[PDB]
DNA sequence: CTGTTAGGCTTAGGCTTAG
DNA sequence: TCTAAGCCTAAGCCTAACA
């Protein structure tokens, strides 16, 4: 019944966003522990630890639709687009894939599923 | 060039009525109507054989039907029950000339939506 | 298995450009 | 210093299948 007003993502909110999951990413590669950004568990900690105006179901729902498929166009260092790129599950079709090794100078391997297999820093 | 054509008071007259009697069938069936989505003009594109499309109906209806339904050739009582039964805002120039044009007192509630009325007739 | 995570719906808000 | 067809995206939240 009540009308909601809706607030815009901003390059902003991704490029903290993106910096806390590959950060996190790394500890638990040093921990062992498997993240899950695509989950909701991992939005519940990061609207606690951020203290976000936005849900945690909102941020997952925003992170798998609109920021995996633009990842590889933050303005990030492309060392961590390419760590964040294998180690999350991100669908890379040929074009992009192209795009990012002629923008990268990088070699990519990526399945038939679309996920990067794996790359090399061809630098 | 793309032409453009207007909606017509027709075209208002026979989406209000299909809304109301779907209004009244949700209640009926105790579910919550929800005419802002994509699926309800769906259905009434299909019913009536209109020639626009139904997300162009939906844009219309949320953006221009709702602040101007008070305006409609219709009964004030069916007015005011659409009112009453759809998420419409209400300022305070617009409750001030419904309550003139229908001999009414409106009362409004904080999120600017028809809480109730009484005829003063 | 309950968390993940694809996919659906509403409807708020943006773009283009005809009237 | 316009309004708004005509169509669209996506915020915001949800469900449901699979593991
Ligand atoms: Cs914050
Ligand atoms: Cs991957
Ligand atoms: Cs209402
Ligand atoms: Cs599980
Ligand atoms: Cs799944
Ligand atoms: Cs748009
Ligand atoms: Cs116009
Ligand atoms: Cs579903």
């Amino acid at each position: 019944k009540r009308i909601e007003k809706r607030t815009k993502f901003t390059v902003d909110d991704h490029v903290v966003a993106w910096k806390f999951i590959y950060e996190k990413l790394v500890e638990a590669d040093k921990e062992g522990v498997q993240l899950m950004p695509k989950g909701i568990a991992f939005w519940n900690d990061f609207v606690r630890v951020t203290r976000s105006s936005k849900s945690a179901t909102n941020w997952s729902s925003h992170f798998r639709k609109i920021m995996c498929p633009g990842l590889h166009e933050m303005p990030l260092h492309k060392k961590t687009i390419l760590y964040l790129l294998k180690n999350i599950g991100i669908e890379i079709d040929k074009e992009t894939e192209q795009i990012i090794e002629r923008k990268f100078n990088v070699k990519l391997l990526v399945g038939i599923d679309r996920n990067l297999i794996s790359y090399k820093l061809l630098d």
